[PDB]
């Protein structure tokens, strides 16, 4: 801001050419200004979604922004209604053989001895019976002649009878003591097989109890477990089905947000145009009176050229002016000067310009070439040549534009990144559930149930007897009759001398 | 844009009535302009959420938009602080009977034969003993008289004794061979029952091994599986809970977004009003000087009325002017003309209007009725009658309004639809887990354990008896005394002639 | 709006000092106006996300909002291309003893009786054999002398033989009947043990079938269940993995939305500045002609000072005026009045101010001190003193500021709160899966498998022996030779008188 620049040199003494109107021609202008606008309501639902029903249902939850934006576009406080609705969701036998061999005679001399008794085997053969029965008879023959015991021959018969009865006795005694052994040991064995089958019955019973209980346990587990999976199934379905819903909504809400902005852009443009319409209405107030009620002394304002008269008329959202004016039909370039500094005495005009007919300056009217003479009534004089310099920099407003960081730097201010563990369950396939094989033992049991059959005793039929071999009381006197035959020969030997008469016949 | 319209006919030549001020009255106006604007700040959290704590937290994640919007409302780049905080999350017997029967004494003639020996049954009856013992005795009687073998009668006694001993021999031999058979077959049977019970023990043992191993396997599976169902129970619960968080947040963020816009509307309105306040401050600069430092030549500027003087008074956020003016006390309608075309020579005024006192035109001052005479110093003259036509259509800016498609057409540009399969698990209820039934066999086994009792052998007591039957050595000479009695009768028969004397008595 | 205020007292009259220019000085001003604004294209992706790739992808779904905002900033309907791309996702024995005691003599008199037969025990002792064999022999001695039955002595031998054979018969018969009993009861017992082992085999077979069937059932369940837990593992992994994704996106979209606004703020500021540039271009149209094509009669307009001439030049995005003017170098305070009411006749000036040299008023030019005399050609006169009052309150537009409720009250209009049940599965640990204990019975069965080993009968060896004691046919005549020895003594007793000669020797 200097009070001066140079000496006798400035734009203020530029002295250059400039067009001045010389002749004129009648003119008119039609000038149009808008003063009002068609503020119309906008349906956000029609603007953002249009006809996309999977959006129409969601945009509703965003709120009454639609009203806020319409309150802006249209200067009408919409008198909305009131609604109270809220959703709510709730033995000796061999030894006798070995010693006697095949000599039937050695029979009695081979008699063995068990304990305090003499024994023989119980079998007489045609050789032995010949020996003893002819010995018995010979002892009965000799005794009739011999003075004493011709019956010394009968000892072997009477003894071999006694010894054999003893042999039978010792052999029956053991047959019986064997019978007591086989009876006791079979009684003891069936006592132990009775225990065995009580124990097998108890073992089979216990197995049956558990195998059945555990079958029940598997059934119960299967009933519950197959229900549990049915429950897991239903629950995972609800989740997947809702996750899918969320994956539709979380996409659709992003496009809606973009359109919400795109709508806020349309709204902002309308307000910006509304401020220009209302500035054009403020301009129409000056423009209408400075010509209609008055006459403007300006240029190009309210009608191109120099304003004279005006006739206004209306339009649907505006005013139209049929202004009247005059314009240069003919105009000429003249060397002119804002000021002229004479010997340190700056000189300028009053209500006009300096213009130069070649020989000297005149003052003239800026907008009509009519030279006038220079005088104090027509000019100003200043004792200082120096030219004052001003500066006027019309800075239209510089907004404090937003100052966003990188997105990462704002994100990490509050964003919690996340990664849940890769969860897994415990493998049950380590369960072996071993099977059983007893088919060897079951086939073996069948084998012995078949083979026990062979052991079924099949003795050699002996026979009991003791049937009807009885004599009758009516005939029992049969032997008494024999005694009567002894009486009959008692007459024949009434004396023995008849035998002596037969011995006399043996002599003769 | 025509250089002409018609001949002697235009809005420029048509003369009509206009209101010219005739008398005046002193006036003032108070004119107010707001030059300043207290741009107050705004708390987004209070604006969007207010007091809804389930929202206050969400706004933090949105970012510092609140600052960006306040930098717009205000004009000072708020000097915010710096914070470095980041969350982080990590036998013969029958045949002897059949042939004998009960006839006399066929006993010996009925003797049978096994192998090379003759046999009889071992039973003598009072009938048979009478036959044989009286036969034996009769053979001892006859032999005393008969010259030879009267003992032919003794053959049947001596033979039947021998045959019976044989019968007893053949019947003992088999009684022994039956005894060996019974012993062997019982020894073989207990050999097979020993195998059977070794097998049964092996079968029961291995069954016990598996049933008990499989019980362990069920326990182990139940321990793991019941833990496993506990794990999914905990994991589903997280999924469910975290989704409750999502389904709340994904709803609440939609209403927040609507308010974010509703806030961007408030902010936009403020900037729009800020631009009008700053345009009103630009208008106050012209209005203040054109009337304070100077005097305006306009009719309605600085308040309706011809401005004369001004006195400004500062206001907190505006400026108040007490302007001084004059207004038409009396005004009159006059037929006036912008121009008048005389014989092809268009004619208009200088710094005024044409006005018509009935007989002829005058020039006058537009805003005061003072008629003046027409002259070149007071008017302009043209050569051409033709009227030039201009058009000035003040189009306030038409913005490039947004050009959104249907929502569907923008959605399908990037939207993915995702329907996951209706997942299901495999039904385990095809597991039958059969049960076991051994009752019949366990019952049968306890019934044979009861019934084996009947087989306990109960033999018929026989008796041994081989003890007190021993003669003493002190008395054994008892039979030697008998031999001494034989010596005593040896004197009585010292000769036999004493028996002859008794036979002589039998004669007499 | 009053037509009057007071009498002889108003701001229109109250006079006071004012600064009128007295001397002047040549001046210039440089005045700058912008008339154009660079409409640059802004990349939303660079503005919102910058370089954060986990955001760049999301902006795609946000749709063509970037174009809508650029259409606003840059008034150019960008001719975008067309793309058709859509993603798609598809016995008697004792009794004989008790009675006979120790008397070989009581032998026969102690014979017992079973049924219809007499019995003795089958054992002869050296005492009994002495009795009977010496009785037998004595009966053969006596019978040679006695007239009749000296053989009465032989009854006891012949009877005791018969009775003992019976004793042996009754004792063989019962031994045979014991043998049948044991055979039958062993045959019946092995018949019942055969049943038992058929039943044990059936029981073991049925326990093998099920235990092995249930092992298969456990295997099948384990195969399916371990697959089923694998399927769950995979499905819960999807849910979680995709939920994590949603928890990233639902956070990141909130910061994006905040920047979307922060961007809509930048865009709004640009439009606001664009409206001021275009208002500055509208101001440049008046400013350029009122000073270039003409000369303004206003104050401070076209730079400080009274405008005289102008020289315009271009600017980067505006216009620069080198205006020429004059300014007060020297100015003086003067007591001046807009109007002066003389005796009810209000009086004001024409095209100037009243100024007061001490003695009286003058009219003068507002912007130059040159006193002039008061006259009707230089002033206006009114009839009424009364001062008219106007008011002009320039209300810059008051917008319909948004009218948001509390957030809760808008939220509850459509927000559905949701709390799913705390789902749980049914506890399977109530499954007992009882084990089995059979050891006692298996050890008992192995102990009997060893116990019966003793019951193996070990009879007392008896012996058969029906071997070779046979006589040869070549020697059988041995006893016939005995008959020849009987013939040899038949000569010695050819008569008995030789025995009589020996009895005569017994006499002598
Ligand atoms: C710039 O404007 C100037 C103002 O008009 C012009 O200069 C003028 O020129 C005229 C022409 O002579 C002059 O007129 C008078 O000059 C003498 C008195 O000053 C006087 O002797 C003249 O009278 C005689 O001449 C005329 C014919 O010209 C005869 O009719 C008379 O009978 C007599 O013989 C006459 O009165 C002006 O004085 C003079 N003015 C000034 C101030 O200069 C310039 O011509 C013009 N520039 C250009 C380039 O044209
Ligand atoms: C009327 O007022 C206008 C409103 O302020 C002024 O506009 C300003 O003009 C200046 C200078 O041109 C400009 O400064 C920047 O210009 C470059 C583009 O923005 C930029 O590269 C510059 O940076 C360089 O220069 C500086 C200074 O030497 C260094 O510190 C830097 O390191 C770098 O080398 C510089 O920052 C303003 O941006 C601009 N403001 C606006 C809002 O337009 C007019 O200049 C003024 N006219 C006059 C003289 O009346
Ligand atoms: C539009 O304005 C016109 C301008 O004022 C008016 O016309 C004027 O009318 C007057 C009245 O006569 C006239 O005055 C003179 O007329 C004669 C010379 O032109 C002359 O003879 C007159 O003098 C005689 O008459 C007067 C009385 O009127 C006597 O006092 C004298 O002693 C003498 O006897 C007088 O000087 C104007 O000349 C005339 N002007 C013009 C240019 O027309 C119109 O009346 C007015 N329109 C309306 C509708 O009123
Ligand atoms: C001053 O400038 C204004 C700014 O441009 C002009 O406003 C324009 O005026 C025209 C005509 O009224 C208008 O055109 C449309 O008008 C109807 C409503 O928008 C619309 O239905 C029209 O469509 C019909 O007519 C055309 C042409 O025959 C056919 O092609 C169509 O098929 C259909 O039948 C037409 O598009 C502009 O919208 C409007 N623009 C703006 C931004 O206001 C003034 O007309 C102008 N005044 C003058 C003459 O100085
Ligand atoms: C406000 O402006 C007023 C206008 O200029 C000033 O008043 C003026 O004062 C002068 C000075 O006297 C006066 O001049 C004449 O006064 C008489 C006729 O009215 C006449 O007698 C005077 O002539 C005599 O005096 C002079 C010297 O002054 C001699 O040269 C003469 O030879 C003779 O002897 C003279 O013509 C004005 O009339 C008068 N005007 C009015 C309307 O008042 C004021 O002075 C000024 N205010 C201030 C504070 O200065
Ligand atoms: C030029 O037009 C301007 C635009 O309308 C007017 O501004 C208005 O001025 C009034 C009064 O100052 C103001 O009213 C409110 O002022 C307070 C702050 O907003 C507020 O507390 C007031 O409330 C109190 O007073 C009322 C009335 O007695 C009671 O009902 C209330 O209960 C309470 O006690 C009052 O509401 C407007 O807000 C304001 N409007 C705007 C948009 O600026 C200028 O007053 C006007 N100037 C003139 C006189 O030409
Ligand atoms: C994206 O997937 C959506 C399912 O998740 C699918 O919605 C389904 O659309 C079909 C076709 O419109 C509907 O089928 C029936 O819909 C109504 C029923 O009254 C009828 O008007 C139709 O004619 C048709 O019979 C399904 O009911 C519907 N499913 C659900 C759960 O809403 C969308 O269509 C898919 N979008 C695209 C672009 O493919
Ligand atoms: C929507 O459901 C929300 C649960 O999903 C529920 O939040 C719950 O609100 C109750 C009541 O405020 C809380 O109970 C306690 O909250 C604090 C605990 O310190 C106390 O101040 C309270 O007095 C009360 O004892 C629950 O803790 C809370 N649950 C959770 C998980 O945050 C909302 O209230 C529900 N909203 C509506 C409108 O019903
Ligand atoms: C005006 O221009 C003329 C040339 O046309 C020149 O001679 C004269 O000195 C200039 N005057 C001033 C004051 O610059
Ligand atoms: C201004 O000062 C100049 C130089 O002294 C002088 O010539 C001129 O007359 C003065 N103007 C006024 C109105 O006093
Ligand atoms: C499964 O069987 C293998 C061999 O077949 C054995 O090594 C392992 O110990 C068994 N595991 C279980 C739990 O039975
Ligand atoms: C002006 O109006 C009058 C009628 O009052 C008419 O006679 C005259 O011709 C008009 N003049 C023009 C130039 O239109
Ligand atoms: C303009 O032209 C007209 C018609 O020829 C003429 O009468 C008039 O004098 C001219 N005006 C000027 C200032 O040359
Ligand atoms: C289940 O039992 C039915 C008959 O009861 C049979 O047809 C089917 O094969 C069995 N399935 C299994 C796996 O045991
Ligand atoms: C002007 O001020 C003077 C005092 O300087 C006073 O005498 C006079 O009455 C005032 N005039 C008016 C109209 O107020
Ligand atoms: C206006 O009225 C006043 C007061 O009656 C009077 O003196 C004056 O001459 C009138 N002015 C006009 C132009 O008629
Ligand atoms: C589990 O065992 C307990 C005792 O050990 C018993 O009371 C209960 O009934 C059993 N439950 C099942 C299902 O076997």
């Amino acid at each position: 801001y200097t009070m001066s620049l140079g000496a006798e040199n400035s734009v203020a003494y530029s002295n250059n050419s400039i067009a001045i109107p010389t002749n004129f021609t009648i003119s008119v202008t039609t000038e149009i200004l808008p003063v009002s606008m068609t503020k119309t309501s906008v349906d956000c639902t029609m603007y953002i979604c249009g006809d996309s029903t999977e959006c129409s249902n969601l945009l509703l939850q965003y709120g009454s922004f639609c009203t806020q934006l319409n309150r802006a576009l249209t200067g009408i406080a919409v008198e909305q209604d009131k609604n109270t609705q809220e959703v709510f969701a709730q033995g000796f036998i061999k030894q006798y053989g070995d010693c006697l061999g095949d000599i039937a005679a050695r029979d009695l001399i081979c008699a063995q001895k068990f304990n305090g008794l003499t024994v023989l085997p119980p079998l007489l053969t045609d050789e032995m019976i010949a020996q003893y029965t002819s010995a018995l008879l010979a002892g009965t023959i000799t005794s009739g002649w011999t003075f004493g015991a011709g019956a010394a021959l009968q000892i072997p018969f009477a003894m071999q009878m006694a010894y054999r009865f003893n042999g039978i006795g010792v052999t029956q005694n053991v047959l019986y003591e064997n019978q007591k052994l086989i009876a006791n040991q079979f009684n003891s064995a069936i006592g132990k097989i009775q225990d065995s089958l009580s124990s097998t019955a108890s073992a089979l019973g216990k197995l049956q109890d558990v195998v059945n209980q555990n079958a029940q346990a598997l059934n119960t587990l299967v009933k519950q477990l197959s229900s549990n999976f049915g429950a897991i199934s239903s629950v995972l379905n609800d989740i997947l089905s809702r996750l899918d819903k969320v994956e539709a909504e979380v996409q659709i809400d992003r496009l809606i947000t973009g359109r919400l902005q795109s709508l806020q852009t349309y709204v902002t443009q309308q307000l910006i145009r509304a401020a220009e319409i209302r500035a054009s209405a403020n301009l129409a107030a000056t423009k209408m009176s400075e010509c209609v009620l008055g006459q403007s002394k300006r240029v190009d304002f309210c009608g191109k050229g120099y304003h004279l008269m005006s006739f206004p008329q209306s339009a649907p959202h505006g005013v139209v002016f049929l202004h009247v004016t005059y314009v240069p039909a003919q105009e000429k370039n003249f060397t002119t000067a804002p000021a002229i500094c004479h010997d340190g005495k700056a000189h300028f005009p009053r209500e006009g310009v300096f213009v130069s007919n070649g020989t000297h300056w005149f003052v003239t009217q800026r907008n009509f070439y009519e030279p006038q003479i220079i005088t104090t009534d027509n000019t100003f004089v200043s004792g200082n040549c120096d030219v004052v310099i001003g500066i006027v920099n019309n800075t239209v407003y510089d907004p404090l534009q937003p100052e966003l960081d990188s997105f990462k730097e704002e994100l990490d201010k509050y964003f919690k990144n996340h990664t849940s563990p890769d969860v897994d369950l415990g493998d049950i396939s380590g369960i072996n559930a071993s099977v059983v094989n007893i088919q060897k033992e079951i086939d073996r049991l069948n084998e012995v149930a078949k083979n026990l059959n062979e052991s079924l005793i099949d003795l050699q039929e002996l026979g009991k007897y003791e049937q009807y071999i009885k004599w009758p009381w009516y005939i029992w006197l049969g032997f008494i009759a024999g005694l009567i035959a002894i009486v009959m020969v008692t007459i024949m030997l009434c004396c023995m001398t008849s035998c002596c008469s037969c011995l006399k016949g043996c002599c003769s």
